[PDB]
């Protein structure tokens, strides 16, 4: 199956200037439990935004052009990402704007963050119809000390 995860703040932002216009290490700390030990595919901009291999994910980078890190794979279109991935129960993909646009509808769940921050993006997650999806869990976050916006976790499953 493949699934999406995403931290989305209001207005479906999700980047801005090839940066997150937040700063919430409990949704990392949500993105690597939800992630770990599944592969991850990921646009160029993303993994440069990222800077080094996610421990414990086999990293998958789309770009048109010849990788540049030995220590992570390089594919050149979306069924070479999928072919990555082998056979394992989940594919995660992980960002950014142009991979989830390509994803979206091949995906059959999706791990949101919902962030209550009104920000600019130049970078927003793909619309599609909420009818289409359920909502299977929940988990609502005050801010605090380290994040300073409240925060929802969500996982919805493809009706
Ligand atoms: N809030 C969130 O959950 C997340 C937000 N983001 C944000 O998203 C933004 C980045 O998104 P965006 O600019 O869309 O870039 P992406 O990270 O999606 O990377 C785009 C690049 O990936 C490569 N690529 C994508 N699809 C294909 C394909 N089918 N075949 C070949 N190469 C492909 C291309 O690289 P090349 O140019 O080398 O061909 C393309 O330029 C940033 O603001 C970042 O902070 C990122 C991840 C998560
Ligand atoms: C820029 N970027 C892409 C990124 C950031 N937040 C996200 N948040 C969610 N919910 N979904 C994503 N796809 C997502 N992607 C990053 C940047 C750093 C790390 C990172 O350092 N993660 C550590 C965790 C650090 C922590 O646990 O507090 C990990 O091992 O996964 C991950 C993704």
């Amino acid at each position: 199956m493949i699934s999406l995860i995403a931290a989305l703040a209001v207005d479906r932002v999700i980047g801005m200037e090839n940066a997150m216009p937040w700063n919430l290490p409990a949704d990392l700390a949500w993105f690597k439990r939800n992630t770990l030990n599944k592969p991850v595919i990921m646009g160029r901009h993303t993994w440069e935004s990222i800077g080094r291999p996610l421990p414990g994910r086999k990293n998958i980078i789309l770009s048109s052009q010849p990788g540049t890190d030995d220590r992570v794979t390089w594919v050149k279109s979306v069924d070479e990402a999928i072919a990555a991935c082998g056979d394992v129960p989940e594919i995660m993909v992980i960002g950014g704007g142009r991979v989830y646009e390509q994803f979206l509808p091949k995906a059959q769940k999706l791990y949101l963050t919902h962030i209550d921050a009104e920000v600019e993006g130049d970078t927003h997650f793909p619309d599609y119809e909420p009818d289409d999806w359920e909502s299977v869990f929940s988990e609502f976050h005050d801010a605090d000390a380290q994040n300073s916006h409240s925060y929802c976790f969500e996982i919805l499953e493809r009706r």
